[PDB]
């Protein structure tokens, strides 16, 4: 499949090169895949989303996102014209109030909400956790992101935007996790992304269009951007039956373009998810 006129990271993470606007993939899209967007929520009514979008856990008051981020991460997670993984089912969780913060135990309790109820969906052909949120250093935080990869769910996770080593950060600093990098169009390091030896991948992250409450869209910028970018591409490499959830992370770093991206700090990876797909 080809779609045209993409946002630039779609067409990145199935590109070679820098500098085209087609997005390239299998027409299965992730089709019988899981992914759960640990967020803000996610305005599921959006047409963007299909019906394949609904909230199944919130913490506050409303199960409704007041913000806009989780409907933005959703919408590159699957959405119709700005997701990777255009035909995967999405799940909102609601762990950050609608200020876009939540306290570490409420995170806490939403990773070990999607452990089980994984086991209430149907996803046969696997299943993802795109986490683009986190804090300061927490053991506490890391091991239930650890625990979530451990029950069998890809674990992608933002590694924040400090311009700094992510170790001191968390559930970026997990090392079981995917921890995801931002970069630009350009295939620089973005300016704002952490780095270091925790990195496993990066991801687009600076511009990136994707959808927003009030059914909008528009562009924003971070590694909470690069995320759904990696989370999507894994649930749509688990429907093409290249990897599973235990291994997809390696996976995307073994075929990642590789040597691509500048400012990267000697150290960490110079690894940009790519799809590797070809007609
Ligand atoms: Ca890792």
């Amino acid at each position: 499949a080809a779609q045209t006129n993409a946002p630039w990271g779609l067409a990145r993470i199935s590109s070679t090169s820098p500098g085209t606007s087609t997005y390239y993939y299998d027409e299965s899209a992730g089709q019988g895949s899981c992914v759960y967007v640990i967020d803000t929520g996610i305005e599921a009514s959006h047409p963007e989303f299909e019906g394949r979008a609904q909230m199944v856990k919130t913490y506050y008051y409303s199960s409704r996102d007041g913000n806009g981020h989780g409907t933005h991460c959703a919408g590159t997670v699957g959405s119709r014209t700005y997701g990777v993984a255009k035909k995967t089912q999405l799940f909102g969780v609601k762990v950050l109030d609608d200020n876009g913060s939540g306290q570490y135990s409420t995170i806490i309790a939403g990773m070990d909400f999607v452990a089980s109820d994984k086991n209430n969906r149907n996803c046969p052909k696997g299943v993802v956790a795109s986490l683009s949120l986190g804090g300061g250093y927490s053991s506490s935080v890391n091991s239930a992101a650890a625990r979530l990869q451990s029950s069998g769910v890809m674990v992608a996770v933002a590694a924040g935007n400090n311009n700094a080593d992510a170790r001191n950060y968390s559930p970026a600093s997990e090392p079981s996790v995917c921890t995801v990098g931002a970069s630009d169009r350009y295939d620089r390091r973005s300016s704002f992304s952490n780095y270091g030896s925790v990195l496993d991948i990066f991801g687009p992250g600076t511009d990136i269009l994707s959808t927003w409450i009030g059914g909008s869209t528009r562009s924003i910028s971070g590694t909470s951007m690069a995320t759904p970018h990696v989370a999507g591409l894994a649930a749509y490499l688990m429907t093409l039956g290249k990897t599973t959830a235990a291994s997809a992370c390696r996976y995307i770093a073994d075929t990642a373009n590789k040597g691509d991206l500048s400012n990267i700090p000697f150290g960490t990876v110079n690894l940009l998810a790519y799809n590797n797909y070809q007609a």
